[PDB]
């Protein structure tokens, strides 16, 4: 039916020129929503993805993927009913300043958990970074921006379109050779590093000269005041080569997770920081 019926926006938490999302009601039950509203008018190209991103969450169900509730469309407006998440991005979480080992490690086994729920329906997000990954305010982690998140099946093997963000994207991404969920291991190792560190490597350079540093260089390393399991797991993901790369679940009991990872109710200290940063300035 008519969505500014059935739903109330109670504020604006992000926009951008094709579209904007809220914090929201459904007015039936109360419940609190994101509300994703896209301008359809205005959004050309990028509207694959958003079909892209609706397709794949509507058939994700699991605790570690945002839900998706439902599209409505409103004259020129797509609104796209989504799991509301209030804790912020994991992204938004550094700006406060660093976070600890046992906050890393926390947040990287989530995202762990989420990777291999997608990876055994043969789906691949393909865009893993801190900015994709939202918290609840309990300390949930969830993964977000399907907009190039790929389907494996039988009719086609493995996939090869070049997507993703530069700096978290795998060689082998890079090169568009025959690629499968490994690529996502590699992009999670690159998260590993952003979450230590504030930024991916070559954060500073122009993306094109990343496109050739990737695969000349040797896969980048965790550097300076980080355990060394902290470092062992940045290097395990960052392989060359896929088949040397471990799975998500394997790396859910690789050293530094087991050491250092706690109940995802402790990041809520990681949110109560970000709010009283946030209220402040
Ligand atoms: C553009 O699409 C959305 C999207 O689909 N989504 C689906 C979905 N569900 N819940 C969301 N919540 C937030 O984005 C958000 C972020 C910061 C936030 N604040 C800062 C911390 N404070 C304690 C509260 C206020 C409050 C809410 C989103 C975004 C998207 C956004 C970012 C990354 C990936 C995807
Ligand atoms: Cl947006």
């Amino acid at each position: 039916a008519d969505p500014e019926e059935l739903f109330t926006k109670l504020e604006k938490i992000g926009k951008g020129s094709f579209g904007e999302v809220f914090k929201g009601i459904d007015n039936r039950t109360q419940k609190v929503v994101a509300i994703k509203i896209i301008d359809l008018e205005e959004a050309e190209d990028e509207i694959e993805d958003i079909q892209q991103e609706i397709t794949v969450l509507s058939q994700c169900d699991s605790p570690y993927v945002t839900k998706y509730y439902g599209s409505y469309l409103k004259d020129t407006k797509l609104w796209i009913i989504m799991e509301y998440l209030g804790g912020g991005s994991a992204l938004d979480l550094l700006e406060p300043g660093p976070l600890d080992e046992t906050q890393i490690a926390t947040i990287l086994r989530e995202i762990l958990k989420g990777l291999d729920y997608l990876h055994s329906e043969k789906k691949i997000h393909r865009d893993i970074k801190a900015a994709n990954v939202l918290l609840s305010e309990h300390g949930e982690v969830k993964l977000a921006d399907f907009g190039v998140a790929g389907q494996l099946t039988d009719t086609q093997i493995k996939r090869n379109t070049f997507v993703g963000t530069p700096f978290w994207m795998a060689p082998e991404v890079i090169k568009q050779s025959a690629y499968d969920s490994k690529a996502d291991i590699w992009s999670l190792g690159i998260t590993a590093i952003e979450l230590a560190r504030g930024e991916p490597p070559h954060s500073e350079l122009h993306p094109m000269k990343v496109l050739f540093l990737i695969p000349k260089n040797n896969p980048p390393t965790l550097e300076g005041n980080y355990s060394k399991p902290l470092k062992e797991f940045v290097e395990a993901c960052l392989n060359k080569e896929p088949s040397f790369r471990p799975t998500a679940k394997e790396l859910l009991k690789h050293k530094f997770i087991l050491r250092n990872a706690k109940k995802t109710s402790y990041l809520t200290e990681l949110i109560d920081r970000y709010k009283r940063w946030k209220a402040e300035q």
